């Protein structure tokens, strides 16, 4: 839906890094706005926040990590770029609500 709202900081911010570098395989990410601090990311909606408008988060289940780090992460184009994280320790089991 469309709230009407100038260009978000956190917003602008998280384009340009999704847009940058360009994922170069023939699909781009899913990535899409849904609330102020919430974007559809990949096949899951996390809360992706900005620390002092200068950095950008996300919300994950164990902590937060650098939104351009868990792109990275999915992305395969982009774990080309030296990277280091080590994955995702969590118990699985979805939310709903
Ligand atoms: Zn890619």
């Amino acid at each position: 839906g469309s709230s009407g709202s100038s260009g978000n900081l956190l917003d602008d911010a998280v384009k340009r890094i999704s847009e940058d570098p360009p994922c170069k395989c023939p699909t781009k990410f899913c990535v899409e706005r849904l609330s102020q601090g919430r974007y559809r990311v990949g096949e899951k909606i996390l809360f992706i926040r900005m620390l002092h408008n200068k950095h950008v988060m996300v919300r994950v289940g164990g902590g937060w990590e650098t939104f351009a780090g868990y792109l990275l992460k999915h992305d395969p184009c982009r774990m080309l770029q030296i990277s280091r994280v080590d994955g995702k320790t969590s118990p699985s089991g979805p939310s709903s609500g």
